[PDB]
């Protein structure tokens, strides 16, 4: 996250870290026994860490749970990055408490201007790496579509959204894919791409959650 803030430690329960040796995505958990993060961030060997705050010290609070099972979106395409969205059953279920908790989905999607929390431990630097201990936050707007599609022409489907800030400065980066946009308390998008990071008129790109709400709700009940 770029020009974002930290977190505090446990403000986020739903936030999880895809890790295997070390952390490459975020995810949002959805229930005690799945997680939902994007399909690039694919791969076997997925151990799921809960409850983080600082990733490379064992704190208190955490819970780290082997993947049993990732199942990509059919009809992702990693040319375009539509349908970039995947499931992640876990070999046991998680506690919840108030430190690790579930995200609703929503129930509708939301409209531009919406308000949004994006939260992860990806790059805080445009232009470098410098990647964080603790989890970190932003605080993004959802662009009109015509802005989005102003700004990444012929690449933006009905599956994306762009959210963030066109002068630059503020948004999602890599180490971040995966992870949660939460807007008025519900699951609206998962970080998925964006031309470098923080980039003037270069937004992010995001899944559009509530287009897939029946899909998920269908795969979990057949898994
Ligand atoms: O997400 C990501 C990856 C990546 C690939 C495969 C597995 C895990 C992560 C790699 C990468 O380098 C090639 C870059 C990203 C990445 C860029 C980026 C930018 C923005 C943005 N500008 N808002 C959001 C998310 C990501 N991810
Ligand atoms: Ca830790
Ligand atoms: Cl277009």
């Amino acid at each position: 996250i770029v020009g974002g803030y930290t977190c505090g430690a446990n403000t986020v329960p739903y936030q999880v870290s895809l890790n295997s040796g070390y952390h490459f995505c975020g995810g949002s958990l959805i229930n005690s026994q799945w997680v939902v993060s994007a399909a690039h961030c694919y791969k076997s060997g997925i151990q799921v860490r809960l409850g983080e705050d600082n990733i490379n010290v064992v704190e208190g609070n955490e819970q780290f749970i082997s993947a049993s099972k990732s199942i990509v979106h059919p009809s992702y395409n990693s040319n375009t990055l539509n349908n970039d969205i995947m499931l992640i059953k876990l070999k046991s279920a998680a506690s919840l408490n108030s430190r690790v908790a579930s995200i609703s989905l929503p129930t509708s999607c939301a409209s531009a201007g919406t308000q949004c929390l994006i939260s992860g431990w990806g790059n805080t630097k445009s232009s470098g790496t410098s990647y964080p201990d603790v989890l970190k936050c932003l605080k993004a707007p959802i662009l009109s579509d015509s802005s989005c599609k102003s700004a990444y022409p012929g690449q933006i489907t009905s599956n994306m959204f762009c959210a963030g800030y066109l002068e630059g400065g503020k948004d999602s980066c890599q180490g971040d894919s995966g992870g949660p946009v939460v807007c008025s308390g519900k699951l609206q998008g998962i970080v998925s791409w964006g031309s470098g990071c923080a980039q003037k008129n270069k937004p992010g790109v995001y899944t559009k959650v509530c287009n897939y709400v029946s899909w998920i709700k269908q795969t979990i009940a057949s898994n």
